[PDB]
């Protein structure tokens, strides 16, 4: 117990008393920590060790088939209002959730050990840092903690004496009477997670699966956060970070918004196709934004990478696989190879003729059930990544130069285009979507799922950011890389090819421009576009830069009912910006 | 007060208290009281009274852009047990809902006439009828009623002293100051639907709008109404019912579950292709089925028509459009022509050069939002269709000879396919999606906005009903009018066409016609369908009856984990005969 903090110890008492943990532990972050945990989670059935001489210091969890995800429908933000959780959150009463869950943390951890797990969600050596601490009975979730964030003694101190912490509590649910022989993976059939608002608390149940269980993840560093963002003055969202240098080796800052699981990681990993450019990623899902007095900077509040496995491999993402190589990787219901190595579909070989699934059964090519869940996770530091960026870890954030938003649309929307200024950024964010009324799937920012207060007023925080700061706002931009031919062949070829995007992009902000105007806005004139070696000479396809306004007509309705779904706090700004679009389109 | 019973007093009494309105009144049901609140609300500038000439006693309702349909967000299944409301569900404690809506309540009806609203689902000639009482102070809601259930006087003497109902509570959360003046449509920015399935309660508050308003059409008819079923051994479904009389002679009833609105309003009142065949209508929605002695029967517990207007025209749906042709209907969010009549796309009447949209402004064909809002509805009678079955209002029932499940997929699910027994049926529907990887869009039983408890224990249910059924069970079907050729068009013109689907599905049931065995049953063979006219379909009907079984393969993953998603209550007889799916699709 290294603390002289009153309300952290007073805290820990409470929640002894309701859980009742065998023993506590105050988790120190140590290396020897790590290999104790991982011996015990062997001993356990939880972990399997991989083969040493092909991954050394590396695991795979096989969780629970039904933990193996989300639970949208038991994750609720907990605002003292309804209207504070707004139209895209689940809600109900603040303190009758409370009761609702201490009758269910009651005893929780009767039998089991109860971790103190100090964190903190950035550098260490940002001199006013986001910290929070979580009880959980999971060494599995104090492991992947390791990982994801900074963990341990270092971020106890920087809580100190007097500082405060975002308070997560967390249980699997699933006490164990004297003598009662316990299971790999402990769980509960009630899941639960809640987030508290006005009080900075998160409490899960029930779940020791990925954003259920790390409360960093997903609860923390966007739910949480975007109210600290709110009710501060900056922005926590669900952006990659990348760092393009170009031949003549100036360094530029992208964020980008995807929905696209792993769109975000191909991205934030890339490696650039055209000669003299390379990249390093930032942070490949989350970045919390502030207005410096020189420009908008990005910090990743994550220390690791927690990646969807299936897909992965040396032609689409060989960065991601350059950085398992050395291992030091928590594996999560991927599938087992005779070698003791992991595979999953989308390896770069023919599937092997035998696995073990991530259900712990003989598997064979023929099964026409996945051998690894489509969810399915890695989980590495970032610091390990040969492309990680050498200033990830430094608290001054990256300058940001441009922002992306994009989705997969078939048609519609152009390969790229350059927005007129942040509230017209804005509305297109607003608007963000995928598919070709009812029909477009949305995620405004690609935040749906992660906004911790009211979207309308989430769209306001947006507003309010651009004014607050002016001309030293970055550019955004829309991009699409799935555009679809009358054949129905992909147009773009895309994945190391993106960069001759990202370039048309700093090309853009610096003015070495070309744009030919469409109702979406300034796009890429599609011959200022880098095209050196390319599907075969001659090429250009610049029907991937059609934003053909028939098809911009189709999508009017549905895209003004979506605004009003929204709701009341929806700034007047977005609306306007609305009417333009239609005028425009008209 | 027409009424000794002495609960339903005290309920008054306890909801006149919170709610303070300035007058209570009871609601007759009668035509002069119908009349009386449509000149009210004509005054209120509430609705515009249509042409005369042109559609009797009709009338325009537009409602606030705000309120037009929806609220999934903050619909509550609030059984006291979170895993009795179950995962397809939004749950929140019972007691502290009661508490944030009374917080609402208090007070709501200020300036404003609490309506008694007595009514009855189903025939009113039935010994033990499904009753209750709704409070509203929306008249809208009132005239609504008196079209969609057997409402006042009638059903409040059947309720009698010592009946029992359900209590329905609504207000629209408009409360009005004595100087305050009134708006055309009243409602909150705050919107609830909750439901108590033990004590079989309803609460809305804050919205005025179709089924948020309508308590009796989704609230009570499936949710309240599925919780009942499950406790008292019958179903409350989400079918319509068909009479279909073949050439001279017989009656067949078909019940069918499809996720639409327009899908199975486009079959209820179908009008057949066929010579001889003929179509009535018994109910177009809402299905409550309870096994006889020779069989399964079904009420329709509704009394009228609310259906979807727009893509409603003569060339479709003509019944629909006889059905409206004499007036008695209510429309909302329909568009409004320039002499007083009303116009949605789709209809026949092709672009008008002016119409007033469901928001109050001129629309042009130039316009690209539409001038009838998508979700817009006309409601109307059954009594008035010229294709209503007359005994529709028969309180035992028709016989079910058939049950379809059908959702809208372009490729995979062949045209029409006989299931082999209740209990593959059963897995038939619990796996029932559309679109129209993890990109199928899953509705068990066309059901899933309205379980109104947990959803595998629902599958439960179908089980347990076949189990008390038996041989007297009616063969199910799965169809599929929406299959796509290499072109991307429809291989079946659907329409007034699916009669020749019907007749199969009935010579099937007779056992007149054969079968090609694939993946999902027993498939119509081409040649045994048509009858010529079909209008220019060659044999791109055997493509659209085509199961390849790759596509097939393709979907297992995604339907493995939906049956996982379902929970620990989904019957081992559902995954029984989804492994046994799995060993046909090998």
């Amino acid at each position: 117990a290294p603390t002289k903090n009153k309300e952290l110890l007073n805290w820990i008492a409470d929640a002894v008393e309701l859980f009742q943990p065998e023993a506590v532990v105050f988790v120190d972050g140590s290396q020897a920590e790590w290999d104790r945990m991982a011996e015990d989670l062997v001993e356990a059935g939880t972990l399997i060790k991989l083969n040493e001489e092909k991954r050394p210091n590396s695991y795979l969890a096989r969780s629970n088939p039904s933990d193996v995800a989300r639970v949208e429908s038991r994750t609720f933000i907990c605002s003292e209002k309804e209207e504070d959780a707004g139209p895209t959150n689940n809600w109900a009463p603040p303190q009758a959730m409370k009761d609702e869950m201490s009758k269910h943390y009651a005893g929780s951890m009767k039998g089991r050990t109860m971790y103190v797990v100090p964190f903190c969600m950035g550098p260490i050596s940002d001199p006013d840092p986001k910290l929070g601490v979580q009880l959980t009975d999971s060494e599995y979730v104090v492991m992947s903690m390791r990982i994801m964030t900074r963990m341990g003694i270092e971020a106890l101190d920087k809580i100190g004496a007097n500082g405060s912490f975002v308070r997560c509590l967390h249980s699997v649910g699933a006490p164990l009477e004297p003598g009662q022989e316990d299971v790999a993976w402990p769980c509960n059939d009630t899941k639960y997670i809640t987030q508290f608002p006005e009080t900075k608390e998160i409490w899960s149940y029930g779940s020791g699966y990925g954003g259920n269980a790390i409360l960093a993840k997903k609860c923390y560093a966007l739910r949480i956060a975007s109210v600290m963002a709110r009710e501060e003055g900056w922005m926590a969202e669900h952006m990659l970070i990348l760092k393009l240098i170009n031949p003549e080796g100036k360094a530029y800052h992208i964020a980008a918004a995807f929905p696209s699981a792993c769109g975000k990681t191909n991205l934030a990993m890339i490696t650039p196709t055209i000669p003299g450019w390379t990249a390093q990623v930032v942070g490949d899902d989350i970045a919390w934004l502030k207005l410096r007095e020189d420009g908008l900077y990005a910090v990743n509040p994550e220390n690791g990478f927690f990646g969807v496995a299936p897909g992965t491999n040396y032609a689409s993402n060989p960065i991601a696989m350059k950085t398992m190589e050395p291992g030091n990787t928590l594996f999560t219901n991927v599938a087992l190879t005779d070698d003791g190595d992991i595979w999953w579909e989308g390896m770069d070989g023919d599937a092997p003729a035998h696995l073990i699934d991530w259900m712990g059964n003989d598997w064979t090519p023929e099964s026409d059930e996945n051998a690894a869940h489509p969810n399915s996770r890695y989980c590495v530091a970032i610091d390990q990544s040969p492309a990680a960026a050498p200033e990830f870890n430094d608290w001054e954030g990256v300058k940001i130069d441009a922002i992306l938003f994009g989705g997969r649309r078939a048609d519609t929307v152009p390969l790229v285009t350059q927005t007129y200024d942040w509230e017209h950024g804005t509305m297109v964010g607003a608007l963000l979507a995928s598919g070709q009324v009812g029909t477009l799937r949305h995620d405004p920012m690609a935040m749906l799922p992660f906004i911790g207060y009211n979207a309308g007023e989430y769209l306001q925080n947006w507003i309010d950011m651009g004014n607050k700061g002016g001309d030293k706002m970055p550019s955004i931009f829309l991009v699409n890389w799935f555009r679809r031919g009358e054949d129905g062949r992909f147009l773009w070829p895309g994945f190391g090819d993106n960069s001759r995007v990202l370039k048309w992009v700093i090309d853009r902000i610096e003015g070495h421009v070309g744009a030919d105007e469409t109702v979406v806005g300034h796009t890429a004139k599609a011959e200022d576009l880098d095209l050196d070696g390319l599907d075969t000479p001659i090429e250009d396809v610049k029907e991937a830069l059609t934003a053909p306004a028939e098809q911009w007509a189709n999508d009017v309705e549905d895209n003004a009912e979506y605004l009003t779904f929204l709701g009341p706090r929806v700034p007047a700004e977005v609306h306007s910006q609305f009417d333009a679009l239609k005028a425009r389109i008209s």
